[PDB]
C-alpha cells in the first residue's frame, strides 16, 4: 500500500496538566498500533513492560523489558521534556542513524491504571508513527481497549494494524 501518513499533530490530544512524577514507574504495553501493517500471519507478540524512571535532571530513563529464548532483554532510551508538559524528544536523537525527528505526546492517562501515548519519528526520510495503550496491570477493560481502537482508527490506522500483545510471566514483572 501507500504509506499511511502521520496525522497533523492538531489531531493528537495532549493530556492536560501532565504530572511527570505520577506517570513514573512501570507500564505494560497492553496495546500497540503502528502505521506499518501488522505482517499478516504473524506470531502474536509477547507483552513488554516499559519503565519510566523520572531522573533528577527532569528526563525519563525509559527501559523496555522483553522476553526472547530463555532470556530477558532491557533496552534504554531517554525522553527529554519538550515544549509542553507531556511532550518529549529523544535524548539519543543525534546518534540514531537516519533519524531526523522524534516526538512523544502523552494523549490521555489517569496515572494509576491506563495511558495512551503517541509517537512520531522521521527515519530514513519517512514518517513513522505509533500509539501505545499502557496499563499498570497486564490486562485492561474492554472499554479502554475499544477507546484505543477508536483513537487509532481516528489517526488513520486500520484494525489489522492494531495489536494486543499476550501477557507473559517472564521478564516483565521484574
Amino acid at each position: 500500500s501507500d504509506l499511511i501518513p502521520a496525522p497533523p499533530l492538531s489531531k493528537v490530544p495532549l493530556q492536560q496538566n501532565f504530572q511527570d512524577n505520577q506517570f513514573h514507574g512501570k507500564w505494560y504495553v497492553v496495546g500497540f498500533a503502528e502505521n506499518i501493517q501488522q505482517r499478516e500471519d504473524k506470531d502474536p507478540p509477547k507483552m513488554i513492560a516499559t519503565i519510566y524512571e523520572l531522573k533528577e535532571d527532569k528526563s525519563y530513563n525509559v527501559t523496555n523489558v522483553a522476553s526472547n529464548w530463555e532470556k530477558c532483554t532491557y533496552r534504554i532510551k531517554t525522553f527529554v521534556p519538550g515544549s509542553q508538559p507531556g511532550e518529549f524528544t529523544l535524548g539519543e536523537i543525534k546518534s540514531r542513524p537516519g533519524m531526523t525527528s522524534y516526538l512523544v505526546r502523552v494523549v490521555s492517562t489517569n496515572y494509576n491504571q491506563h495511558a495512551m501515548v503517541f509517537f512520531k519519528t522521521v527515519v530514513q526520510n519517512r514518517e513513522k508513527f505509533w500509539i501505545t495503550l499502557y496499563g499498570r496491570t497486564k490486562e485492561l477493560t474492554s472499554e479502554l481497549k475499544e477507546n484505543f481502537i477508536r483513537f487509532s482508527k481516528s489517526l488513520g490506522l486500520p484494525e489489522n494494524h492494531i495489536v494486543f500483545p499476550v501477557p507473559i510471566d517472564q521478564c516483565i514483572d521484574g
